[PDB]
């Protein structure tokens, strides 16, 4: 029983940007997503603050990430973990401390946890174009994020699930629609609009008197518990090598896997999908440089200086990835 | 064997606001979405320009027709009916004589005929309220109106049902955005921002020298298209007193039904639902004064003035229905 003694001793990095979460997920035994997820509960005191039972919490948890898919190589539950964690420590940054209220702190981290449920490993546009009976329940818009709403709400009606039980019903619903606003916002037909609206907040940027964030609205609030949790979904590059690079095996892969369906079906391959005609490295490149970067950079300013260790990492590896190409 | 000859007479003025639906729905059997959309294919010589099968365009809609519920009140397969040959006349405004091209016109007209299929009777919030599986599966947004959506594409992929079997594949996909992109539109939260469009290309309206309408961008087209068949789902107080009356009845016994399920489940009754304080004659004053009369003389300036007849006779079941009002 040693080994629950080396998983307990990785999770006191749960605080901490670069867990070591892959290994968490072998010493847990491919549970990253509930012993992170529970973990990250009892350090917020969320199950007293809401009065969640234990056993509902690790029912629904272990049930949540039941429906993300073993066999996909990124989107899966050791990525929902990642994102999980990485909000986490995005949520305990001193330029945010004691601004968002303990709903949209749990909004925040449910979203995360929920935010790629049941992921077939296929973008939306490859559903569009395939007539896959996901795009046509949801016309084409936000296919995937949709479903990751609808399955990770509906699996809380799944006998002792409801984490929420004890919640009022204005607690419910509005952690809906946060959750609900939150992971619509993961779909990258959203970033453009969602980084404007993020650099025209760093731009007319309010503190209070304790120095942390001035957000006294909805709008505000949600639109940066967006971006939080969509910098932890584009967080790989700004971690650790060794943990980048491993998830840069995996989505190449996805891609990969991808383009060979549109090959074998007679389709255009998506970019960066065809394994016989790609560059890994050009393509991170590309990543950091066009989309990481800028919106990492962005963030990094609302919070100045608080993500600079982060944002060097993020400059570090894309050093890194450059150097590989000659 | 007569009423086919009387079902043949009423169809003649398909192009005149204030058709005889309710007659030609009971002298066709209950199928007047059926003989509606097809007497206006034929006129708007649409078989033809896009070569479809009629027998299959009368497979599909049959099978369309029966997806629209016999037991609810308005929102059936008569209203799909009239949205559809309201929008038809819209479609030949003299303003806007061949603005749009034959996919446009295809689309809207599609689009009316699917616009409220399976719908059960009930509003938007009453689903999100009552923790609805449509609710659930559409995260409380655009509920109905994406689930018409998916219903009416749906349908297509039964036996002989495809009437865009012989379209191109970059017409089908034009023509599946735009019809979504209508559809989202018949949902009232939209109506005041479709609204605030339409208020500023009136102030923003370009014309010829014989008056019609200049649309470049397709933002502009569709924003016309959207209130176009938003102006013919809100078309009731615009018809003759006999018709708006029918309709009148009609969806007050489905607010009804809907208050007593609301009573019976002990949630808030929506406003107009409670039949135990509803004023019928005033709601709908109040209907015309806040929201179908400022749409359509709205309408009204930007095809100034094709649609005076219109506004005059919104503007007179305005003045008898506040003459009921003692
Ligand atoms: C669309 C541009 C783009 O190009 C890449 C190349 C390598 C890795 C990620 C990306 C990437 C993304 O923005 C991205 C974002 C999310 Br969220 C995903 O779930 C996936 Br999949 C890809
Ligand atoms: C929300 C205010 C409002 O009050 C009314 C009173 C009588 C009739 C219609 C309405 C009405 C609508 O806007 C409306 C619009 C559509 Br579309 C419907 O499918 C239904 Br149902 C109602
Ligand atoms: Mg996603
Ligand atoms: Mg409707
Ligand atoms: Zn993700
Ligand atoms: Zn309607």
């Amino acid at each position: 029983t040693e080994q629950e003694d080396v998983l307990a001793k990785e999770l006191e990095d749960v605080n901490k940007w670069g867990l070591h979460v892959f290994r968490i997920a072998e010493l847990s035994g491919n549970r990253p997503l509930t012993v992170i997820m529970h973990t990250i509960f009892q350090e917020r005191d969320l199950l007293k603050t809401f009065k969640i039972p234990v056993d509902t919490l690790i029912t629904y948890l272990m049930t949540l990430e039941d429906h993300y898919h073993a066999d996909v190589a990124y989107h899966n539950n050791i990525h929902a973990a990642d994102v999980v964690q990485s909000t986490h420590v995005l949520l305990s940054t001193p330029a945010l401390e004691a601004v968002f209220t303990d709903l949209e702190i749990l909004a925040a981290i449910f979203a995360s946890a929920i935010h790629d449920v049941d992921h077939p490993g296929v973008s939306n546009q490859f559903l569009i174009n395939t007539n896959s009976e996901l795009a046509l329940m949801y016309n084409d818009s936000s296919v995937l994020e949709n479903h990751h709403l609808a399955v990770g709400f509906k699996l809380l009606q799944e006998e002792n699930c409801d984490i929420f039980q004890n919640l009022t019903k204005k607690q419910r619903q509005s952690l809906r629609k946060m959750v609900i606003d939150i992971v619509l916002a993961t779909d990258m037909s959203k970033h453009m609009n969602l980084l404007a609206d993020l650099k025209t907040m760093v731009e007319t940027k309010k503190v209070t008197s304790s120095g942390v964030l001035l957000l006294d609205n909805y709008s505000d609030r949600i639109q940066v518990l967006q971006n939080m949790v969509h910098c932890a979904d584009l967080s790989n590059p700004t971690k650790p090598l060794q943990l980048y690079r491993q998830w840069t095996d995996r989505i190449m892969e996805e891609f990969f896997r991808q383009g060979d369906r549109e090959r074998e079906r007679g389709m255009e391959i998506s970019p960066m999908c065809d394994k016989h005609n790609a560059s890994v490295e050009k393509s991170q490149v590309g990543f950091i440089d066009y989309i990481v970067h800028p919106l990492w950079e962005t963030w990094a300013d609302l919070v100045h200086p608080d993500a600079q260790d982060i944002l060097d990492t993020l400059e570090d590896n894309r050093e890194w990835y450059q150097s590989t190409i000659p």
